């Protein structure tokens, strides 16, 4: 259909625009779809786009409006008194501000469906919330409305949610268009989705990006792809992997490099009300956080992630329990059997499985995926599936068999309930992932795994040596490999914080010299340095000059392959911010070549400083443009949970930066 009203370019500057006389005797029937091109790159705490409202006296809540808040939320409030109906449907981080310095022009749709009785708004061509309800309210049928208003909404004659932004374009249509209807109008996007609702994972959430650029000029990106809403493990998570082969134009259909299924791939909406919020699927087992990194020797991919079994998460894994047991200088896995109340088994050579009471092998085996044999034979567990048809959470069995895995909660065998630490590889840059192995312990029989630190992990220029950075309490944990990732040891690194996330990302500022960036509790990013190729490592220093909260947030970080100011560069992606997750940007910094001082000289804003900004990915291009990807939203607030295509993908020049 035509629009029945279209117009365009409006300034709002504080001060509303009545387009009464051109849309009220236009609106007809009960369903309406609004489409609205706007930008808003300094606005007020909470601001209305567009009203329709009883602007008499007496009448003060009757209105509808869509309005959005200096959080990046957007939000419609549908109201009419005399019905005894006040609806607000609502999603934080909604929006964009600014790109490279200049307003964004966002695209909201917003469709008010009668037949289904369904309000839903997509913004930047992401839906970002579909309410049913029980009585629908037409926008246009509230009792009383002789006012159509931009930039405020028009209450007992006031101007109400003053907006300060402009509307470029609107048009109003007197029908609910399609899903399929919407999906054609276009888009002016600063940002891609590399991961999103609906693909190949079936997760609705992501979290934790990792970017690495391979030699070949592929740039390989890896994810949590999490199903049981945004919440960390216990839950259902896959790490999944895209790659981009024309410098992050395109990406692959995602495949997954770590997967588990004891539970279904169901894409749920995860509820975002306080009473349901928490709901956490509690029996599934989970991988979390991964890290990537090149192999120039082997032309291996090697990616590690935490994995967790059945149930199991930071909350209540085991501290004090490796999961392995130490016999002859070797380790191996544990195993607990249906009935018995310790652990009398272990995993030896050729997965043979062996009980430690009666020190002989048994019939069992386990195989290449964790999976249980009996006699050479697959056994099977059967699956579930999580719903909230009962108005909570429910995760029961789903008549599926899947092969039984040490990992799952009902295995005859099953591993300790602490966090390990696994691997895998692909020999085809990304286009397909070996199974897994675990790897062993670090820090003695008697210490859980440490906690890998998502992001990249480092492949030495001058050698063929490759480190992934981990953490624990205490210190920083770096595992070295200087066989493509055939055998592991580690190297301590104290830091002055017991009990601390000091997630860590490393850059060669040159040949043999490793800077570690790492979050921690003062509000300061801090660092250290090792000479000796990851041998030793420094005292820890604090970088001035960017704020963090009291509780941090994770640092990506690269060394750039060109010189800016006639010097070396390193480029910092984090927060800047000492209240939340918000305000992001990249920090270029230029080495001091006398003592590797670094003086952090630019501050590129990548949005908005209220705008919500927290893990992040950074590469540089085989184009030398820097690639990010990161959560555009507070993953620390509670109120921002449970949200869907918030892990953006943004392309940057350096002369962007500073």
């Amino acid at each position: 259909i035509s629009p029945i009203f279209q117009g365009g370019s409006y300034q709002l500057n504080n001060k509303s625009i009545d387009i009464s006389s051109l849309l009220l005797d236009k609106l007809s029937g009960e369903s309406q779809t609004v489409v609205m091109k706007f930008k808003a790159d300094k606005p007020n705490s909470l601001q209305a786009l567009f009203g329709l409202s009883n602007s008499k006296a007496g009448f003060k809540n009757n209105y509808f409006s869509i309005f959005m808040r200096d959080s990046g939320e957007i939000g419609v409030e549908i109201r009419d008194a005399q019905k005894g109906i006040n609806y607000l449907f609502s999603r934080p981080a909604s929006l964009w501000g600014k790109h490279k310095g200049q307003a964004v022009e966002n695209t909201l749709v917003f469709v008010s469906d009668s037949k289904d009785k369904t309000y839903t708004m997509y913004v930047n061509g992401i839906e970002v919330f579909s309410e049913t309800v029980d009585t629908f309210l037409p926008i246009s049928n509230i009792n009383g409305i002789d006012k159509a208003t931009l930039g405020a909404v028009n209450r007992e004659g006031k101007e109400h949610y003053l907006a300060k932004g402009s509307i470029d374009e609107i048009s109003l249509f007197n029908k609910a268009i399609s899903d399929q209807e919407v999906s054609t109008i276009p888009l002016s996007n600063p940002f891609q989705l590399i991961f999103q609702s609906g693909d190949s994972t079936q997760a609705n959430y992501f979290r934790i990006p990792t970017l690495y650029t391979l030699s070949s000029g592929r740039v390989l990106s890896s994810i949590d792809a999490r199903y049981g809403g945004t919440h960390d493990s216990k839950s259902k998570i896959n790490i999944a992997t895209s790659y981009s082969d024309d410098n992050g134009k395109t990406w692959s259909e995602p495949i997954f490099a770590m997967k588990f299924n004891d539970y279904e791939e169901q894409l749920v909406y995860w509820p975002r009300d306080n009473k349901l919020k928490n709901s956490q699927i509690s029996g599934s087992a989970s991988f979390i956080d991964s890290s990537i990194v090149e192999d120039k020797k082997s032309g291996k991919t090697i990616l590690l992630a935490d994995v967790m079994p059945a149930g199991i998460g930071n909350n209540n894994a085991n501290k004090a329990d490796s999961g392995f047991k130490e016999i002859n200088g070797h380790y191996y896995l544990k195993l607990k059997k249906n009935g018995d109340n310790d652990f009398r088994y272990t995993v030896r050579e050729n997965g043979v499985v062996y009980n430690e009471t009666t020190n002989k092998p048994t019939n069992y085996t386990i195989n290449d995926k964790y999976e249980v044999l009996e006699g050479g034979k697959s056994l099977t567990v059967e699956q579930y599936s999580v719903d909230f048809d009962s108005g909570s959470l429910r995760e029961r069995h789903n008549g599926k068999q899947v092969p039984m895995n040490v990992f799952y909660k009902d295995s005859l065998f099953k591993v300790t309930p602490t966090n390990y630490i696994a691997m895998t590889t692909s020999q085809n840059r990304g286009e397909s992932w070996e199974q897994f192995k675990l790897l062993p312990p670090f820090l003695g029989e008697k210490h859980n795994g440490t906690y890998l630190c998502p992001g990249q992990g480092l492949a030495l220029g001058s050698s063929n040596r490759l480190i992934f950075a981990t953490y624990t309490s205490g210190e920083l944990t770096y595992l070295i490999s200087d066989d493509s990732g055939q055998t592991w040891k580690k190297s301590s690194a104290s830091i002055p914080f017991k009990n601390a996330t000091a997630e860590a990302q490393m850059v060669e500022l040159r040949d043999g010299v490793i800077r570690t960036f790492f979050r921690t509790t003062t509000g300061k990013i801090a660092y250290m340095t090792s000479r000796d190729s990851g041998e030793t490592w420094s005292k820890v220093s604090y970088i001035d000059g960017i704020q963090q909260t009291s509780y941090g947030t994770q640092v990506s970080a690269i060394k750039y392959s060109q010189l800016i100011d006639g010097k070396e560069a390193v480029i910092l992606s984090t927060p800047n911010s000492r209240s939340g997750r918000k305000g992001g940007q990249l920090v270029v910094g230029l080495v001091n070549k006398e003592d590797d001082s670094i003086d952090w000289k630019y501050h590129y804003g990548i949005d908005l400083p209220s705008y919500g900004y927290a893990y992040s990915a950074i590469t540089e291009l085989p184009n030398h443009h820097i690639g990010v990807l990161f959560e555009k939203y507070d993953s620390w607030s509670r109120n921002e949970l449970h949200l869907s295509n918030v892990v953006q993908y943004i392309d940057l020049e350096i002369n962007d930066l500073t």
